[PDB]
Parts: C-alpha cells; structure tokens; sequence
C-alpha cells in the first residue's frame, strides 16, 4: 500500500556526473565513456564564434577530486562535447533518448559536479519542467531506467521567468521553442496531462480510494468537449488503448473513469483528497502506476 | 525557483542492498562491512507471527540456513546474532562499496529518504517522515521489507530506518539500524494499529517559510498570536504542539524572510480557518508537512524573491 512520487534509483547516474569549467563558468557535465557532455553556454551569442577561440586546455573537467584532460571538443546543437584522456570506468549500459510532453523522467539535481537530490517530474504539455533547480545547476541530467540501461533524456539549460525549467535531450536539440540565451522567453500556457491523471485515479482505486466512481460512462467525443473547457489535453484512443491493462485490473472502463474525471472537473472534490491530494495529479504515466503498484527492480 | 519532494541521491545505499533468504521467506539486507542486517522475521513462518519466539526459533538455525545474495554472488555466512529486532549476519567478504556510515535513531518530524528494495534490487527513491504517530506513509509490497531509510547530509550516510510491517490503515513501521521499533510496534502479527496521526507544525511554518522564499506571500495577515493562543487553537485542527524548541528551529528562516515565527504562526492560523480559497502555496492546495526546517534551508536560495 501506498503511492508515492518515486525516481529511480540514480546510483548509475551519479558516477557520470563531473563539475566543467570555462573561465569564469562552472556547471554539471555527463561523463560516458571518454566524452563529458555539457550545456555549449558554458562557453558563454554566436556560439561557433565563441567556440573557435577555446583550446582544449581552457576547458577544466573535475571528476571527484581527479582533473580530466580535454583532449578535443565540438559542438552538437546546444551541447558541448568534451573528450577527454579518461574513459568513465562507472559508464553504465545507455541510450539517449527523446521523450514526448506527458512523459516522465527523474531528475538528479548537481551542483559543482556533485549530486545533491533526485525528485521526479514530467515533460509538460508546454515543454517546460516544474524542476527545482538554483544556480550551478545547469548541466543537471533527466533519466530513466529501463531493465538495466538508463535513458537519458533531458539536460538543463536554464530557469523561465515563471521559475519554471527549460532543456535539451542529450543530442541538443531544445524540448519546447526556447533558445539558449539572454532573451526575453515565457513558457506558454499549460495544460494537464488527462491520460496521467486518469492513470492516478486508476492508482487511488488499486488503493481503496473509490469514493469518485459513479454508474455513468460516456463517449471519447463527449469527454473531450468536457476536458477541452477545463484546460486538459484531448484524450485519444492511443490514450485509451494504453489505459486498458489498469482498466482489465479495476473493472472499471476508461470512457467509466472518464465519466468520474468529468463529475470532478465540474464539482470539486467537495472537502475530500485522492491519495493524499486535494488537486488532480498528473505527474505519473500509466507505466508508472504499474511499476509502483507491480514492484519492477533495476 | 521552485519546490519538490526531493531524496537523496540513492548510488551510496544501492551498493549495500542484498537479498537475505531463510527457508521460504525472502526480504531485503544491508550489508556493511562484514555484516548483513535484516529484520529479524526472516527466520519466522506466518503461522509463527502471531506469538513468535524468536530465541527459540533462532537457536535452530545455523550460519549455512541463510542464504545471502549480493548481486550474481552468494556471500557465506559465517556468524548470526540478534540485536533487538534485526538479525546480523556475519559474512566472509566485506562490502567494497561500503560508504561512511552512522547509524542514527530519529524522531517524529524528521524526513529520510527510503530506497525501496524488492530481492536485494533496488527499485524507487521517495521522500518521507517519521510521522507523530511514529508510522510512515511509504509506498511498499511484499517482499520490501528490509528496505532502508537514510540521510546524506555531506559524504556520510545516515541510516534510521528499516523497513519491518505494513500496518492495517496501510501506514507503515520498522525499526532503527540497532533494531528497536519506532513506536509501540512488535514485529508480530497482533491486533496492531496506528494511533490518531496529527500534523507537523514545525515542518509546516518551514514550508510556508519556503512559500516566501519563492517568491509568495498572499497567505500574510497583520496579526501576531502568542504561542499558547497558538497551540489552543493548532490542537483544535490536530496539529501538533509548537515548542519554544520548533520557535528556535525557525530562528534561521525568519531572518531569511523577515517574518516573526509567532506572526507566521498568526498566518498559519488564519489558513486553517479559511483554507485557501481556490489558491495553492508552491503548487499544493493542502498544508505540507514532510519539509523541515533543515530540509527549506537545503533546497531553497539564500536570497528571498
Ligand atoms: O537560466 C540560467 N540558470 C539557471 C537555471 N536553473 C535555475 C536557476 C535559478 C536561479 C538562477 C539561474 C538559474 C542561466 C543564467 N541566467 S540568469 O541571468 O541567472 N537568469 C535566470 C534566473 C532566470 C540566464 C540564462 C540564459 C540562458 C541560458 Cl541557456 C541559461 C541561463
Ligand atoms: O507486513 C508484512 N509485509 C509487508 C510490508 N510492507 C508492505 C507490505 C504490503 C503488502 C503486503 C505485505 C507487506 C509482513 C507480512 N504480513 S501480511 O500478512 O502481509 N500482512 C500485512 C499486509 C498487512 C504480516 C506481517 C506481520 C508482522 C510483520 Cl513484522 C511483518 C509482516
Ligand atoms: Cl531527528
């Protein structure tokens, strides 16, 4: 019993994580095999320009208490990489992968190359994180771990006017039509992830929450007219198709549970919580009720 | 900018876990240096968790009844005693990875991480407290006891709790590493339940401290309150009491933000008179508790927005 908001271990993650120095600059890098990655604003703007003056030595990599030696570097979209004399010996099995808006991931926050806490978080609609990040945490890596392999999916850049966060993947390329500089940037407006917070009430009922069930069910159309008013992402049949192991184990159909989800858009809570929260959670796929109510190890 | 329930990176923890099995049972250990702990229910069947008696049941057993998996390697035992409520199990191979450690017993309030372990393989980190009530809302199955709790503060990790039961209400209890239960807890299967919980006053101020910092400061008011008019009315909501103890505590953020701990205290009881009207405090809409004070200093800025 019980449902928490729960990372994965980042043990693997952690012996990657290296301090990089240019100038007046520090932040985090990823070491895998013998290449740091590291966001290119570490240079930091007309980025081949400001490249094309470094030499390898201006780049100061600090594994624990052990200098790295910058062998080369180049640049790939919004990422430096950095090779170094050292392949990382703690290089576990890994992918680097892209994920999509409503997908989540664990983030191990660093500061001066070392880690300080993992809290786990989900790609909004609007591409941005609510992460929890102060300055020196640029360079902080998203991950998730799939059998033994981690997945690497999100490296942050920088903090939104908003306090909320804007990355890249581990190839560069921006989650969101954010760019890495001082310019004047806004997250746009977001929206909840309805397939998530389906797949919580799916949670709550696993846990003897079922005071929101109720006889009616109703159509995908309808229920999009519905969600579309209160700022909720459109369902689809994927969504719907997805949710079917958590509907087989309840009884309880989707377009069932969509049918709870309306009566709670429209009439509140009404002074009660669902697994300990007075607002609808979004924040956990349907995978991820099934690993935390299933006990999948890494 | 911003607030989550943040644990502790785990790596330190992960590579002490292993798998401790006794005849059909099988839970989670914590092998540091050349010595595996586990709760001492390992050596029970579930007919003898209604009047278990461990000396006798221990007494039977010997070092190679035990089987200790770390990893792809078995791990001999070569020893086994009892302390309290945990079993210690001598091994022959030391644990490389053992970090520097402490064993620390800690009480009601205080956070830990939990690294939730199911046959020696780590599966989920989350952040909790010891409730008042001395149980934790975790999240785990069968097959998780054994997992730990701990704290990371510098380069030493703190171990506090180990997992043992999971108690009817679905609230949770186990012990310290020296194996004495937090609360009035037995590791038998009697009629056991968890007393009235209450909220965690300090842990809440330091919270609406954390609110300022970011930047918030609509839940205000003009007014002061003495901490006994506080108390008389915290106990009303099944809050627990602030001491002088949680007023000095808070000394830090108040100097931080600027705000009196009594004039958050007058805050603090004007949110629980007219809860938030359509409005949240660092995205939550219900008064959060499972922050310390130690643990806003740690995640927020030194600078308030
Ligand atoms: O955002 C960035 N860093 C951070 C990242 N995360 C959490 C922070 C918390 C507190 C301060 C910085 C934080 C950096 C530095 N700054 S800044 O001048 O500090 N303005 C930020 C407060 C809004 C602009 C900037 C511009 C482009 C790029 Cl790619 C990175 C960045
Ligand atoms: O509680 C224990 N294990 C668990 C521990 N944590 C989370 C669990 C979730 C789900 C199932 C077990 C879980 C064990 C086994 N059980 S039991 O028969 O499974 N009853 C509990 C569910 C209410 C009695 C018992 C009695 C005393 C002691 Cl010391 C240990 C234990
Ligand atoms: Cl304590």
């Amino acid at each position: 019993s019980g449902f928490r908001k729960m990372a994965f271990p980042s043990g693997k993650v952690e012996g990657c994580m290296v301090q990089v120095t240019c100038g007046t600059t520090t932040l985090n890098g990823l070491w895998l095999d013998d290449v740091v990655y590291c966001p290119r604003h570490v240079i930091c703007p007309n980025y081949e320009d400001l490249l094309i003056r470094k030499s390898n030595h201006n780049f100061l990599v600090q594994a624990g208490n052990v200098q790295l030696r910058v062998i080369g570097h180049s640049m790939q979209n919004c990422v430096l990489k950095l090779k170094v004399d050292t392949a990382n010996p703690k290089t576990p099995k890994y992918k680097f992968v892209r994920i999509q808006p409503g997908q989540t991931f664990s983030v191990l926050a660093c500061y001066n190359g070392s880690p300080s806490g993992v809290y786990q978080c989900a790609m909004r609609p609007n591409f941005t994180i609510k992460g929890s990040f102060l300055n020196g945490s640029c360079g902080s890596v998203g991950f998730n771990i799939d059998y033994d392999c981690v997945s690497f999916c999100y490296m942050h850049h920088m903090e939104l006017p908003t306090g909320v966060h804007a990355g890249t993947d581990l190839e560069g390329n921006f989650y969101g039509p954010f760019v890495d500089r001082q310019t004047a940037q806004a997250a746009g407006t977001d929206t909840t992830i309805t397939v998530n917070v389906l797949a919580w009430l799916y949670a709550a009922v696993i846990n003897g929450d079922r005071w929101f069930l109720n006889r009616f069910t109703t159509t995908l159309n309808d229920f999009n007219l519905v969600a579309m008013k209160y700022n909720y992402e459109p369902l689809t049949q994927d969504h719907v198709d997805i949710l079917g192991p958590l509907s087989a184990q309840t009884g309880i159909a989707v377009l069932d549970m969509c049918a709870s989800l309306k009566e709670l858009l429209q009439n509140g809570m009404n002074g009660r919580t669902i697994l300990g929260s007075a607002l609808l959670e979004d924040e956990f796929t349907p995978f991820d009720v099934v690993r935390q109510c299933s006990g999948v190890t890494f």
